[PDB]
Parts: C-alpha cells; structure tokens; sequence
C-alpha cells in the first residue's frame, strides 16, 4: 500500500468534479503510476501544507500536488524527475487584443494573493509599467477581468487552460515564463527510493506509450 498525500483544492492538478470525485492532472498521473508499478494507492486530500506534514511525521509515503522541485526542498525531500512544468502567462477576454508584456503600460493586471504570479507583477511591475490588482481567487480575478476591471490576469497556463477548457470566456495571448523547478513526486530524503524510481518509469513508460498527453489533455493543456 502507498499512501499519498495531495491539497484539497488545486484544479486542474487535483480537485472534486460534479459527482465529488477526485479529479486531475497529479490524481490521473499518480493513478496510472500505480497500477504501473502493482501498487494498492491511498490518496488523501487534507491540502498542501497538511500533506507535508504527514510527509514528515511518516503518516504517509509521498506527496503529489503541484510540489516545486528546488534545491532548498531537496534538503529535506528527495523528487521524481518533473512530471509537469508550469509557467505563467496573462489571461484575456477572447475579444481582447492584447499580445505582448510591452503593451501594459498604463493598464491593470491581475493576481491571486499569495501566488508566483503576485510575485512576478511585482518585480516586473517597473519594467512593464502596469498597475497591480490583487485578487483573493481565481473566481475573483476573472470576474474582474470579464468585467474589464483588469486588462489582464496572470495566472498558471494549465490552470487558464483548464478553465477554457470548461468553457470560459478566456484566451492566452502571450508568451509564457516558465516556472523554473517543475512539479515533483515527493518522498523523505533518504527514504522510498523505490517510490520515486517507479515514479520515474512508470512516467517514462507513460510519456511513450502517449498516456502522459492523453491526461494533459483531458483538462485542456496542449502545447
């Protein structure tokens, strides 16, 4: 049996559709990995920080949920290769024909709290000349941006690929900057090597056999 541990709400990485099942990206990865590989998996949602937590305390095995490979985690984790590499990109009304970072003098762009791409409006904001709007959520920041609040919201491709995906009224425009690092399997430092070779295999199998672009597409990621 593994035991996995995820956040609680992080579409399209994991998250409840409609029927409250447990859906996305690090979920279907982590699945197919196991049956890969023969093991019994127990995935558990108590959200990020919690998931550490346990991680820590060996109250379970690993962790899948948009974790950032870095070489201060990696003192304390060991990691699969990066089974997905985010970046970030602005959000615009499809009706919008803004294209280019040197066209947001002036306007306002958007975040959510606490975010890379909060930080990233900020230590680009004398470069590109645009006010900053902070938003508490996704819901919010597009809300705001359907509204023409912001001319802009900048946020994780998959996440607006997804939300197109189900439809809304979004398109991607710019070019992207990729989030350095990528998203890791994680395990205790020293411990479950077994975990995050099977890990590694599986994904690798999976990238070949074409069901690694299969689930990116599911929630709407191409390119």
């Amino acid at each position: 049996t593994v035991k996995i541990a995820s956040d609680s709400s992080y579409a399209p990485f994991e998250f409840q559709n409609g029927q409250k099942k447990w859906v996305g990206i690090d979920v279907d990865i982590m699945q197919e990995v196991a049956k890969i590989n023969d093991w019994k998996l127990e995935m558990s949602y108590p959200g990020f920080d919690a998931a550490l937590q346990n991680l820590k305390a060996g109250q379970v095995d690993g962790i899948i949920a948009g974790m950032t490979i870095t070489d201060e985690r990696k003192e304390t984790f060991d990691f699969s290769n990066p089974y997905y590499t985010s970046a970030l990109t602005i959000a615009t009304t499809k009706d919008s024909k803004l294209s280019d970072y040197s066209d947001l003098k002036g306007k306002a762009v958007g975040a959510k709290n606490g975010t890379a791409a909060q930080t990233w409006l900020q230590e680009n904001q004398k470069k590109y000349g645009y006010t900053i709007k902070t938003y508490s959520d996704g819901v919010h920041m597009f809300a705001a941006l359907s509204s023409g609040n912001i001319a802009g919201a900048m946020d994780e491709v998959p996440v607006i690929s997804y939300a197109m995906k189900q439809g809304q009224d979004l398109a991607m425009n710019f070019p992207s900057i990729s989030l350095p690092g990528g998203y890791g399997f994680a395990v205790m430092k020293g411990k479950n090597s077994t975990l995050v070779d099977g890990f590694n295999k599986a994904l690798a199998e999976m990238k070949s056999n074409g069901d690694y672009d299969k689930i990116l597409k599911k929630y709407g990621i191409t390119a």
